[PDB]
């Protein structure tokens, strides 16, 4: 693969930090005026991570429509993702409102609630079947239906009810619990197995709304998730799978959300995940589950 042999050329040349920062200099810049309004300051987890006005998810509440979330619309791949920050104590009803209004079927969570001794994310879903959550501001009810806790991830079925209309949807919650606290994983095998469990679930199907993906800021690990999924898709449909330039895909995603892929190490890991993932989607997954 030209991806694989450019990978080695970067590894032998030790120039990941340079490749990465070229990406940072070429990345798009668009205005974020709504994110920056004083009335929205307490709706943002980091003052330096904001959604572009042009691609932001608008809540359909009449008062304040703001939420720190971005629609990543990948035209050629024919896949959309919503990348958002980890909910704040005060934005958990906003988060489920978005899930409801965008008709999402899956929520992908790439961080632990606590990491490096701090809260990266509010406890926004119920932990016991018998103690559901009611979000009074957005009039939503969230019930844990089942958990399947595995080694490196946990899948949850949740029931989201619109208390106004009383419809209910099943939401699948995919929680990658194994990402180290200060580095990308040593092997992409665990991560690729997680991506493919999300794929198999149907939460990425075009019949549903965009999957909601978040980590703490919603740009780093979230960026890795969508970037590797989209490259594997394009490899699957392009007739010339060798032609997928992961850096040109990243810059296209960065038209929709700033800062996707936070470190040169994450960039290196995304290469690995795509390279390793291409080996399944071109002829040969059973050995990822093993390790």
């Amino acid at each position: 693969m030209e991806m694989e042999k450019e990978f080695e050329q970067i590894d032998k040349s030790g120039s990941w930090a340079a490749i990465y920062q070229d990406i940072r200099h070429e990345a798009s810049d668009f205005p974020c005026r709504v994110a920056k309004l004083p009335k929205n300051k307490n709706r943002n987890r980091y003052r330096d991570v904001s959604p572009f006005d042009h691609s932001r998810i608008k809540l359909h509440q009449e008062d304040n429509d703001y939420i720190n979330a971005s629609l990543i619309k990948m035209e050629e791949a024919q896949r959309s993702y919503i990348l958002t920050q980890g909910p704040l104590p005060n934005t958990c009803g906003h988060f489920w409102e978005m899930v409801w209004e965008q008709k999402s079927r899956g929520v992908v969570m790439l961080n632990r609630v606590m990491e490096k001794g701090s809260l990266k994310c509010a406890q926004y879903w119920p932990q016991k079947e018998e103690k559901e959550m009611i979000f009074e501001d957005t009039n939503l009810k969230l019930t844990l239906i089942s958990e399947d806790i595995k080694s490196y991830y946990t899948v949850r079925q949740l029931e989201l009810e619109n208390l106004t209309t009383q419809e209910t949807r099943e939401i699948l919650h995919f929680h990658y619990t194994n990402w180290p606290d200060q580095t990308a994983p040593e092997s992409p095998a665990s991560f690729l197995n997680f991506l493919f469990k999300v794929r198999e679930s149907g939460s990425l199907s075009p019949e549903h709304g965009p999957v909601v993906v978040h980590c703490s800021a919603g740009i780093g690990r979230s960026g890795t998730f969508c970037l590797a999924d989209t490259c594997l898709l394009l490899m699957d449909k392009r007739k010339d799978p060798s032609s997928v330039d992961i850096k040109k895909v990243l810059l296209e995603m960065r038209k929709f959300r700033m800062g996707l892929i936070q470190t040169a190490d994450q960039l290196r890991f995304s290469y690995l995940a795509v390279i390793e993932g291409a080996k399944f989607i071109m002829g040969d997954q059973d050995q990822w589950k093993e390790l």
